[PDB]
């Protein structure tokens, strides 16, 4: 995932 991405996150941020």
């Amino acid at each position: 995932v991405f996150a941020x």
